[PDB]
């Protein structure tokens, strides 16, 4: 069949084209011990991948290979995507047609060395690479619209209008789910609790995946906040119970105001849509006005989608009526689009086959591949 | 075959790997003569090692080679081992392989001078020193938990989470058996009983072990025991009876609250687990609360485990339920682990070789063992 | 005396009439501190204009208050002229005629309030505003030809016959050298060198200044460079060294072919002379295909001038042999024929005296001034 | 006047404004009897503070109010400022301006008990709490510069560029003098000298203080000192000698190493130090490299500033020389640079007066104080 | 007023506070007649106590109440009290306040029945019982020392430092003057004298309290005795004079070594001395060497004071000078500093009144009395 696999900074999402859903889904981590080993044969593991880092996370020194969208660590990416299919899959790659994605304008390299590594260290037939925005678009059926992904490594936002590209008016910003774990690690300190291990950085986005919420007036919120003082519990593995207070919403506000984590210049949620609506043509804005598709896990946020159609229609001229689109299972929506897009009749002339790639070596994914 | 000699400040075990239990057991303790031989031929020995001192002792000064885990008399410790292979095992030192056990944070020049004699004075082919809380943990059959041993000399608590060393979490405290006799039979004058010869020690050490438990609630105790008066008779050699009071619960509570003998900084048995516990990273304290096992003949006392098990509770947060293992015969637990360890298929490569000795020198032991 | 006061969208030029060059080239950048200050009294300026700004463009925004040759900031704009009368030609405005300069075909209101200003907040007894083409038309010495001015924000291109405007020749393109600093920090990002911020512009601002060239054969070197690898190092200001490839020749050739940045329907710097010269008269033709003159600082790449002829020959007829001017000082051209013309004693009764602007109000150098 | 009080984790330095060194410097520790007073009237005193303490530590219990730059014991350290008041400086607390100091990304509501207690229980006219980087800075007489402060509690990481703050390029490791002194107290056991209650971790810091230095190459170093056997002879205070071996140089390594005391991941002072720098903006970068200030008494160790500079140009690109700035008096550089600020003319507005905290309560300090 | 009475083993010091030395001195023996009387109303008593059984001792059998400080003879004892109020002080109990001493780590019982015989046999109205050694510091001026306190039953050691107790180092050895009496009767019978009754008893201590002295150098002093025969003559109350050879210096020698009377694990003078200063906190060592005080009749030998400093010298580390404060009136120092207790103003509310002892009964002043 075919391999429909979503490498992302933080989450590997891997499956077989036809699904609706992913069939493996686990952390982008490779884990080492940082401590010898005492007893005989119990943990004679010395790398660890996935889940399996992510349950001994006390004893291991966490790392993801991808940073931003680009692979930095291109030996715990190969030892992730061997992972990905033996310990996961349990098919031979040989025998299946691989579908990859990429954040748009990332760097020419990474996208050479990674159809390098799936043509020669894996021996797979064919092999395409997408955007992760344009999949995205695909799994919501439609043609037309405005798709703003937000993940772990990086937000950017594709214009499509009627099936044609829109290159100039396509952005991207270096600020996703991981800088938002940061700063909420960082902001923790002031309540009186300071996590420094990777270990314990899990624990702070585990944090911000069940406490943080987006705020309908930021502004409003703040106040009404300090005064009465409410904050919620939350149990860390230990046994012992910490108190969050206004990080709770002040956490997801750095998407829709950067300048908190030094990205003054950035434009922030709404903004950035503005932006990068204005840079198409005046006759195709009222239509990515009316149709903006929300993806990745960084817009799961509670309100997120209400505050950004509110900011949104602020900037937007007073006859436009902006429409955002949040598709419950939009965090797996890329995966969705891409399985979509495998299954297509018309498809199957587009993948790169091995003898393409032994001809005219790496690149060729940069001429045929969009 | 291989020997598993598991030197302890106050009783020496030994035996051969692969037995469920030590086949020798006998105090470390070298006795000589303190007056002139009056007949011809009758005493002879004029240095008595083992049971023929503890026999002997009313006419011998009883010395103790090893203290607080420290030896401290090389020539009577040389002495013990040279007892405990031809008088004890009847076998030739030579010809098998010998494990020995030290407890942590001992000074390197100890161990060292112990390598030193197995390899040269007694021509040892190959030898081992581990860590006894390693090995009792060994013994009971897991490779995840903290093992809190007290035996005659010191009492330390290892943390290991599968199988993994947690170096900077070792706590060791030189109080341990021999500390609770001295304070019993200086708590025992005040009944009008006192005990001042070596020999006389070994009478209160026998009290202690016979008559001295721990008390659920030692202030409860306390009191209720002033009023009622209530005490057991306690039979000397000579057949006088003294009676034994408030000293049976007072004689443990140290282990509990060590400022009664000078030691008032001193954590205490669940303060010193509570505290290796927090030393480590939250995401182990869990399974390490869950998992508490005991070691050593000094955790021996009546209702020690279930005093202990409540002490940590409170200390521990509300959401954990700690849990102690105290296996009935972990007096010897130390020796089954290194019997277990040394039976090992794995283990056969970790044996230091004498020819190592002789290529490297002594500290060779402090890189390869641990 | 008189000034000239060349305010481009990217460099201000000011000087007196009667000179050679302007005696003061500064950038037309107004910056603000985005951090608060921790010291006292160190750094006490809220407001940095020109060098100023870029000497501290590490820990300020900066801003362009002229945005394609048309003020979008009015306030920053007033503030840069402040700048350039008191700090930079510490002459009083009130003193001198003050000649300024535009681009043609810019909104009426634009020139409006540029003057309101300049008779109302500096009190400058008489005013005249030009259009840069001309300027540029004059420093060359000749009274017949066609300009190709090219800056930071618009090119434009005017022809002239004989000193007689030909209006409906005039060309304009939003298009220069600012877009082509954007293009290349674009991509840049294919190497894997994102610059984000406005004071990272400015690298790149240098980078295109230093490195970029016109490529002779845009296909002939695009393809030669992919095999050869040919590129050179450039060394950042923290002192990382990153590789320009084939951006040094991609960058400049957005101005052969504007359809690289979303100006599809864009002509470039060949087909808009041919297309200004062919809406001319037919008689007229001739004469301005043989002296075509190159302003600004955008056309200043290497190799631009012969590629621009190599490409307008084409075009041309076969009977016509066009000739391009290019003169080394072409930067300053504008600021040149300025200077020129106000020191001519003919146009000393084309100045616009305050008086008349007290009875007219404004749009009365839409009546006179051209 | 104004006092200018440097409450540290160790030490407490106090004084007057404008002068060039602290009056009084005494250590940060509350003593307590854990013996019962025999005789009558000798020793009435049931709490000591500061040299009292130390001098009597032989019977006394030791306790630190401050851990980690953070007050763990209000009682104590509201005894402590009592002390510092009335029995040191010997002025009223209610006629004098009070500067305050403490570690930047503290909790809150360290800072605002901190004022509530200089507010109510001392009536203090007017307060302020600074950052001990920003006043380090301060005493060095620059305006720009990265501080790298280390002290007993903790050590953090400042850069500021021509007075601006950086806030986003802070960093702050949980790891200074203290956890020196426990190390070396830990690894003194190997030679065979156990030291366990809190008047003997004194001595550890004395030997710490006097015998430690850092290795210019410390795996060279410790080769050679392992064959050498070189060691010094410290004489403790009840006429015995001790030999301290490799421990001279190995209880400062965990600085530029701290995964030795279970800080696996910590950067150490050179990456440190080379991380807070490139979180900056890479324009400033340069000149941070050239200024490099160090404070606190835990950079005093010999030859640290050398290897200091040396392991931080590997870190930076070839074309950056940093320069690593480290004053002979640098261990009250906070002290002096407090002194400095409170003495300027222009600060005198800053204060935080008492009425204001009787308006908006506490808190106020989080706007105004910086 | 204020009863001061010192009840040791052999001799009983009584008297008022406020005086410097012991108004009544008298041996604690009761006597009585071991043949019938002949005569008729010449010797009617049945029980002599004090002086009278001395001067008739040649016809009686004298008995000692107490046993190295313990009362083995409760009658005998309150024989004795009412002997030294009635027939001594003369003056009734029940208007006075008596203070007794006590050896330390005697058994509690002893206390208990000394406090009810006061209080109900002699209705004293308040009482107070303290420690000998804190009494013999109390009478030398100082808050700090260690106290070698040797009289006629038991030799005990107490350290304080600045007033507080150390009671973790204190020591006890059942080994006087008594034993010392026992030895010399022992060892004269070489000579060919021997003494059996307890009459012929009070000449042996006689002879030790004239002519006994400790030599400089034992081993040197045994050969050179040997020799030369240098021996003393001794004049017998029946008139025959015997000679004393070696035993003059041999018989305070076992204080030294007290081996020689089967206390072969007793430390002796020196070695105790070092033993309890060892066993004291690090820290106050070198001032509990500084200040050793010397008290009791047993310590009252010739060369006594010069021989223990040269002995501790020997022990203590080579940067220790000890020095051995040995008052001529160190016989009644426990005396004078009961009666400088008992006078100070603050030790007025430390009475125990018999109110109190009513309420709680008896184990008052194991609670209050230290
Ligand atoms: N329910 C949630 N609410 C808020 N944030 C979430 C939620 N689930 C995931 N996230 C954030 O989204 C990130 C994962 O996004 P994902 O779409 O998996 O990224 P990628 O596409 O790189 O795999 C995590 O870092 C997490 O912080
Ligand atoms: N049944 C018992 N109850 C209480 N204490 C005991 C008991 N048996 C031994 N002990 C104490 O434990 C000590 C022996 O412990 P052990 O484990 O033999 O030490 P080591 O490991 O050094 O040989 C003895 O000093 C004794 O006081
Ligand atoms: N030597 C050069 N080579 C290539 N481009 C240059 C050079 N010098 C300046 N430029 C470009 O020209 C622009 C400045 O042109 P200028 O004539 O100063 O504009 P204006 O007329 O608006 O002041 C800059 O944005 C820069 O990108
Ligand atoms: N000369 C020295 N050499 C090495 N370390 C020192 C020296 N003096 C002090 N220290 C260490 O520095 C610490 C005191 O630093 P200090 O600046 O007083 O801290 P704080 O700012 O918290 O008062 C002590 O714990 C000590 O270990
Ligand atoms: N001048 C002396 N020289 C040597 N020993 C003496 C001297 N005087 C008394 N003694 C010894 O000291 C003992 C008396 O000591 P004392 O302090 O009276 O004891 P207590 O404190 O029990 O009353 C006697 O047994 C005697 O042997
Ligand atoms: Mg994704
Ligand atoms: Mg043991
Ligand atoms: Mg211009
Ligand atoms: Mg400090
Ligand atoms: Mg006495």
């Amino acid at each position: 069949s075919s391999i429909v696999c979503d490498n992302g900074s933080g989450m590997v999402k891997a499956g077989f084209s036809g699904d609706d859903a992913p069939r493996h889904v686990f952390p982008s981590i490779v884990g080492r011990p940082k401590n010898m080993q005492a007893m005989m044969g119990s943990a004679n593991k010395t790398v660890y991948v996935g889940d399996e880092a992510q349950s001994k996370r006390g004893v291991l020194s966490l790392k993801y290979p991808i940073e931003h969208g680009i692979v930095t660590n291109w030996d715990d990416m190969e030892k992730i995507w061997h992972h990905t299919f033996y310990n996961e899959l349990r098919v031979n790659p040989e025998q299946h047609n691989v579908l990859l994605t990429e954040a748009p304008m990332n760097p020419k390299q990474n996208r050479e060395k990674m159809t390098q590594i799936m043509f020669e260290t894996f021996n797979v037939p064919s092999l395409y690479i997408g955007i992760q925005a344009v999949l995205s678009l695909y799994s919501s059926g439609r043609t037309t619209g405005i798709v703003l992904d937000a993940g772990d490594g990086v937000t950017h936002t594709v214009p499509i209008y009627e099936g044609y590209s829109l290159p100039h008016a396509v952005r991207r910003v270096d600020m996703a789910g991981r800088d938002l774990t940061e700063y909420l690690m960082k902001i923790m300190m002031e309540t009186g609790t300071t996590f420094t291990t990777t270990a314990e950085k899990e624990i702070v986005r585990n944090v911000k995946e069940q406490l943080c919420y987006v705020a309908l007036d930021f502004e409003e919120e703040m106040t009404n906040s300090a005064k009465s003082a409410n904050e919620e519990a939350f149990e860390l593995p230990d046994g012992n119970v910490m108190m969050v207070g206004n990080q709770r919403f002040r956490c997801p506000e750095v998407l829709f105001k950067p300048s908190l984590i030094g990205l003054d210049e950035a434009p922030g949620f709404p903004e950035m849509v503005y932006q990068s609506i204005n840079k198409c043509d005046i006759d195709v804005r009222r239509e990515l006005y009316g149709n903006i598709v929300l993806s990745g896990g960084s817009t799961m946020f509670l309100n997120l989608p209400e505050r950004l159609a509110k900011e949104i229609s602020n900037l937007a001229p007073s006859s436009i009526k902006p429409k955002v689109v949040a598709p419950p299972e939009r965090k797996y929506s890329v995966w969705i689009g891409g399985s979509i897009l495998s299954s297509l009749t018309t498809f199957q002339t587009m993948w790169v086959k091995k003898s393409e790639y032994d001809e005219s070596g790496p690149s060729i994914v940069h001429n045929k591949c969009f």
